[PDB]
């Protein structure tokens, strides 16, 4: 029973690190799933940028906005961890450049600029509702949204709700084909999760992921795994309440990646 074994492995991993760990995995090949705390709330932190890019792409699909539109912004708009938008402030950036900066590089000002085209955090929440997600809510902008206070509903998702969004966006009909590919490309080009889920994957497997990190020992990684020989796999991993270093948190997420990859391989072999 690969799903039961994966869930036991997650429970042991969570306990030995003193964290609260939320995971949802769904293999599109076997259609099998496993989870831990999949319906509990966790802070999104930078992972909201996946949804913000999805909402911008959906607007582009409908003609409600354009990826080629030039967005101007000021030095006053720059927030921490904005390595792309900061240097380009005087010239501005197009919406597609901002989507890429937010998703591939986790650029915080880029995330805020995307939100400014969507109606702010309320618009991102409305977008999640339109995807059938009744749990996710964004309430603050960068970097206030990273507070990650236990019990606080603001700026949270659930592992299952976010996995559902990943399915609709990357594998379902929430985006047209060209936009689906753009989002996959931005996720697959990211390096920010090299020591997180990706570090746990077998050679020849790929992940297009969106990382995040916040207060109260919060560290997240969500995305789509494309295995060496299998259909895609949805994965959402939210870790919080760690008292350990960032590197130690990253290693827990790498182990989640190993647990997930083994379950997928076992389903494929019929183990
Ligand atoms: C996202 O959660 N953030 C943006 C940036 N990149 O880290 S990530 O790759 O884990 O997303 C710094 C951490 C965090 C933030 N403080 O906004």
């Amino acid at each position: 029973n690969a799903a039961a074994q994966a869930q036991r492995q997650l429970a042991l991993l969570e306990q030995r690190h003193g964290v609260r760990l939320g995971v949802q995995v769904h293999d599109r090949d076997s259609d099998r799933a496993f989870s831990h705390r999949a319906d509990e709330r966790f802070p999104m932190c930078s992972t909201f940028k996946l949804l913000a890019a999805g909402a911008v792409l959906a607007r582009a699909d409908r003609g409600d906005d354009s990826l080629r539109r030039l967005i101007r912004y000021g030095a006053a708009d720059i927030v921490a961890y904005s390595p792309v938008t900061g240097p380009r402030q005087a010239e501005g950036m197009t919406l597609e450049q901002l989507c890429e900066a937010a998703v591939t590089r986790s650029d915080n000002t880029a995330g805020n600029l995307l939100l400014s085209t969507l109606g702010g955090p309320p618009g991102l929440t409305a977008y999640a509702r339109g995807l059938g997600d009744r749990m996710t809510r964004l309430d603050r902008i960068e970097t206030a949204l990273n507070e990650a206070r236990p019990g606080d509903p603001r700026d949270t998702t659930t592992p299952a709700a976010m996995a559902g969004n990943l399915q609709r966006l990357l594998l379902g009909d929430a985006l047209q084909s060209a936009s689906r590919q753009r989002l996959a490309d931005w996720l697959l080009a990211s390096q920010t999760g090299d020591t997180r889920l990706r570090a746990g994957l077998p050679a020849g497997w790929r992940i297009g992921d969106k990382t995040g990190a916040g207060g109260h020992g919060t560290n997240n990684d969500i995305g789509v795994i494309w295995p060496r020989d299998g259909a895609p796999v949805l994965i959402s991993a939210y870790l919080t309440q760690s008292s350990a270093s960032r590197e130690a948190q990253n290693a827990v997420l790498a182990e989640v990646g190993r647990i997930a990859a083994h379950a997928v391989a076992a389903w494929r072999l019929g183990s």
